[PDB]
């Protein structure tokens, strides 16, 4: 049933944005999930170039306003068609954002936009992780409802096991 | 008493913008407002185009640092200036940069320098009002002594009553 | 039966652009208008901005060539599509490129093109409207058969009563 | 009494723009004009060069609206201000677009706004001077009360005796 | 005697311009005119591309001012250079402008300079071609003195027949 | 039956290329091949200007990876879209990158993606086309299964009888 | 052994950012300083321009991550280069985005990542610092470990004693 | 003695270039390679972006000739550098260049001055794969010593058993 | 009579065209050339500088296609305008593309319009040099009848001994 579920994609400026492909296949052969959109923050478009994200994805991903089409807004367009959000690779700085309700992008409006089941994996090194202020935020969206994957430690922080979290969303929004 | 009150008035990147000419002329011709100067975010006036907005307010919107001339600066001289300020309509993104002491452009750094009555008019659909971190954020910034008026549902969010808001401030500064 | 009529909507450089989202939300709450395309001028877009248009009216308006996609040409693909065309606001330059077969941007050449019941709502100050110029150009649009509805006055024109004509052109294409 | 009329001096594209410093001079020094400002077409502008006429006739010429500030546009503003209105020199084209009450730049648009004396000297060749349609735009800017200063043909046409129309224009506002 | 004759040949943004080399061909290969100088409208240049015609016609089309080098003035010397004058395609728009005057770009301000046999061949689409404005500018210009060839309707209009007009005013102009 | 035959046309930059609107005309309005879609190089596009083959193709033509929308990529998509491949008019260059394989623009990567008739029709003046460089790569071409249509000396090259050669690549995709 | 000691500055866009030299002669002549990086925000390079301050502190100042030269990123290579962190000036907005773990350019995600004693040197206006937002913030960055140095208002706020601290983490990190 | 090998990495605009990232930790975290350098042709940067390239390799990735400093040039100093060359993935377009001894980008002038074990790794779809030219371009790379690594077909083409080529290049060089 | 022999003289961008004032001085002074064309590269451009050699050789070398002026083409007027060609020097990639008949910029396609005694003096080091596809690439043109004038060994290669290959050409054209 998870053939139908509409899984939004944001991806954040980490080094683990390189892992988008790896992903990307395993969410398509593994676990079946057939409609993906990506939206890219301006930081993860500068770093990995958007065009081959769109190209193996099958669609262009959102970066800026411009690149929703017709009436309302991207935000509320891409908000409201999400079965599923996942926020992958997340930064420490969406963090902050998505903690406090900060909207000055594409992302982080469509974040208060979505009302549905949301998976976010940040990403970051030890001494960034450690942080009082970082830690604050990943208590505050888990109060929020927000299932956060925490990092491991791959030697430079890696993607921590999020494919149980996201699986358990999929499952929940199938339901 | 109402010529003389000097109004500033903040604009954001809301699709209630398009409300800015109808709520100027109630301004202007129904309450008697006579000195009104406009701070437009870069989001707004890339929605909305500035030039307009100069041609029936009788000033240029102020958006980047450029437009103001002379000594000091931008927030401190327009935040002297006002007698009442008004943020309307007030993104979802606002809140959060006013509630949270933010200033990363012209107009949340001029809500920094203000010491004045402040009536903050926010606009966005359901589910993002209803987001635990924005309603955390209006909170805050009545804790701190702003005045918010709600939106409404106008089927996406429309501008609450913030006529009775607006004259009580503009009665306020008169005395 | 008002709900299949194709409404073209020229919008040209006047004050009273600003007042196109209420004209929209008036033909599509009011009198059940469903699909509306727009036409800005290049002085209307340097005003007004479409990105908000866009968002508001579900449609990018058109201004350039380059905004029509595909085979033929924008004034043609528009002109055969529309059921009715409206002028609204019209400047006193779009009266006389009108009046004597002027087509040297994609509005006015649509004009040429079109062949529906079109109404025109010119605006422009009381100076302006009493030249012996523009008045020869609201008489040859009348001979040449285009419903003029005339201007206000109102302290500066302002839009005239176009409800009527408007609606008795979605009334008699309708038919 | 001629000191406290305003002049509003309009400048076409045409050879004789040449001779704006020597009318400029001539108006100043001779007739006594105190309050002149000057519109250029961006034709005009683009062969005599716009800062060189702002140095010597002490304002910059308005050629784009958005050299107008504050409310209202450059049209309505420099039309109400103008007690007499001079083009000077003016082309075959500008006979054409004030004949016809076009108005698709600053020029001929403040030429629908002006109402005062009005006195245009064009200029251009023998054989332009001769087209028909040229012929019949001067007869019809006659027919509407603008007074034409007709050019002489200084072997290429030059400037016709335009001084005495000026000073009549300029004794007729005086009164 | 056709080889001396100087025609000069301005081309208007319609579809019927890629017709441009063909006829090139018919009056170099079969007319025999040698001496042949184009005039391109700016939408007949976007639309056409005025490297190719160079290419295929000898002498690089006209468009801008800039393109005529030395004394005097780009609408001058090509209209006194002008034995024969052709407008192939003509638009709506070069119709309307030829038969008032007006003269705001290169090829209408060389029409009001030439003195010499002229044909028109306008195209456009049977809509554009039935409207009073435009059959006023035909009438206007053949009582000025003007040749119009009337189009065909190749289903989208199609160049009339041109090859007896030209052959005429091309023979007309050797004698 | 030649209706729904999917024609991929690339476009090289040579002096033919000035014949592509008739031969799409005898492509729509005689054989009544609907869906055609043209790729351009980047000297194609620069000589003959892009906008009026979208005009009279339906379809703006592809020159760079960007022009082509969504996953898969230009080349792989266009490629695999085609029923007939036909390159007219083909470059001197164009034979040299087909026949050893080159692939450093979309059309020659097409090349290499499609899997249909393909017609090839080369234009060049007669001393390259004397090469031996460039019979090598005709032979090597033809020896590839590529179908050669040579071309004529049309005073310089002209195209060669391409319509048989390219009716007959038609119906073999129709069956 | 305080000439060994890797000190890192952050400047942002305040009024004292002109100090910036002198505090770089004081750290070099009397304290003894050798090895000083800089990292300019936006607008401090917008105000202060980043070729003086490498000219007097030998290092080009670091604003985009584009500075940041091979492995890693400018954040980590930064943060982990740093024995002290100190930012002087820093704005209001400085202090709201490091208590709140906001990491949205090189200077707050650096902060993120560095591992050392940081003192805080906050510039602004009375109005400002008496804000509660910023209030809170500065409270927030004492419990999370930082050393602020409070403003003085020296008529406009001026740099409050920084020598003491500064001098202070300078030479607990030789330690 | 692996570590010291010096492996130059080129990287083709192919689908199969996100793998770099992938590979890159391969060769440094399993076969122990220390000193990595890649050159990047255009398409490859317009796909990926080299930023992330850089962060993860270690050094900037080289694509124009601007990116050598000092004397000689890019395609000497790399090529002299390199005791293993791997252009991992080729594309086709890369096979064509360098069987024909090409040398038009970096890369492929580079591996005219390489004197090394080279190893290449194309990747293309199967209609690509299977054209003669491409076959013929293989057959000769390989006449002449170059190690081709075959694709697969990974449903769209992918990289084929590339670890043994590279590894048996590595080893072979380090003895 | 070899002052009236053309000699069109290509460049390519090699370390050697610093020797193109030398072999200039030398054509010019010493064998007694004085018609003398050059086409350069964009390599050769780009490294050199197209200035001077216009300023040292007394024309503007053509680079681009725009550079020629009038009908036809500049590989066509500049191929047909030669009585002898000399490439010097010429880079391993000229080679390539002369030996397989590509034309993809001024100068290779010069090659194919050039009916002429041809010189070519390529340059590169000893490991370009010895490359197969290198080698292929001469011997090619030595059987298309081209006359190579092998590298010498500089130390990086330098110009073979050209002059007596040169002379013979020139000499044979007088002829
Ligand atoms: C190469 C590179 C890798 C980065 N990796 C991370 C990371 O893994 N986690 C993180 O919090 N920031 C990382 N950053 C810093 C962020 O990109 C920076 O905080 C940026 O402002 C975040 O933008 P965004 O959250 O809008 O995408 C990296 C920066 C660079 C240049
Ligand atoms: C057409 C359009 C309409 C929008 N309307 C709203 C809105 O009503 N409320 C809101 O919170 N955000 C809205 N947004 C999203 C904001 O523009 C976005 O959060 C932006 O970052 C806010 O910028 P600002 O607060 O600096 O003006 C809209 C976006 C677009 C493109
Ligand atoms: C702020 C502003 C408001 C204007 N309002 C009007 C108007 O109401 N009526 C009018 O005829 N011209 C008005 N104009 C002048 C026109 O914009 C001007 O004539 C322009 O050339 C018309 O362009 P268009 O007809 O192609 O849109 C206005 C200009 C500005 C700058
Ligand atoms: C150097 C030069 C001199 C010109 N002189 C005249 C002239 O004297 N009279 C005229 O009608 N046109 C003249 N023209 C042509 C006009 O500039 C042309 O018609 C233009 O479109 C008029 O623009 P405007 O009326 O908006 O200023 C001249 C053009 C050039 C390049
Ligand atoms: C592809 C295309 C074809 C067009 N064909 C015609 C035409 O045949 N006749 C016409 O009057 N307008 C046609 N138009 C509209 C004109 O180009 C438009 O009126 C333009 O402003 C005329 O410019 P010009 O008269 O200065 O050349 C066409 C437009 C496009 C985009
Ligand atoms: C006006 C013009 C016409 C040309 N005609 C031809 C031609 O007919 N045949 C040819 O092989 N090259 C011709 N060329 C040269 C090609 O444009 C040149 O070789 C170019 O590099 C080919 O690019 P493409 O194959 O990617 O389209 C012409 C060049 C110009 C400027
Ligand atoms: C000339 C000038 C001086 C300023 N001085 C201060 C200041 O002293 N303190 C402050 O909080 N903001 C000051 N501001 C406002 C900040 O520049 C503004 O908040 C900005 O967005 C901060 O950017 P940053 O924190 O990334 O450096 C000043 C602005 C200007 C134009
Ligand atoms: C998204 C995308 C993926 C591509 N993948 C391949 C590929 O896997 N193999 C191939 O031969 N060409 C592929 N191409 C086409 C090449 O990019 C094209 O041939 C290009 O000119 C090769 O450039 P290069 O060899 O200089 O890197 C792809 C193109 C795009 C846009
Ligand atoms: C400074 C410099 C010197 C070069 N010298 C040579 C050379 O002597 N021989 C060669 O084959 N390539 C040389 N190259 C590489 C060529 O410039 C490269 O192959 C280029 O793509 C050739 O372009 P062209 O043949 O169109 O001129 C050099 C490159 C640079 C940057
Ligand atoms: N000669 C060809 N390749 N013909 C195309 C084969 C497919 C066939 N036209 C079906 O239908």
């Amino acid at each position: 049933a998870l053939a139908q579920v509409r899984l939004l994609w944001g991806v954040c400026g980490s080094f683990s944005a390189v892992a988008v492909p790896h992903v990307n296949a395993w969410l398509r052969g593994t676990v079946g999930v057939q409609e993906i959109r990506t939206v890219m923050t301006a930081q993860a478009r500068a770093l990995m170039g958007p065009r081959m994200i769109e190209a193996v994805t099958g669609h262009a991903p959102v970066t800026d306003w411009e690149d929703h089409k017709g009436g309302g807004a991207a935000h509320v367009a891409l908000g409201a068609w999400a079965d599923v959000l996942v926020i992958l690779p997340a930064t420490a700085n969406f963090l902050a954002k998505a903690a406090h309700g900060i909207a000055d992008d594409v992302l982080t409006a469509t974040v208060l936009a979505a009302e549905c089941p949301t998976v976010i994996a940040p990403v970051m090194n030890a001494a960034m992780w450690s942080k009082p202020a970082v830690q604050r935020n990943v208590d505050q969206l888990r109060e929020d409802g927000y299932r956060i994957v925490e990092p491991k430690e791959g030697i430079p922080g890696s993607l921590g096991d999020f494919q149980s979290a996201i699986s358990t969303a999929l499952i929940q929004a199938a339901a």
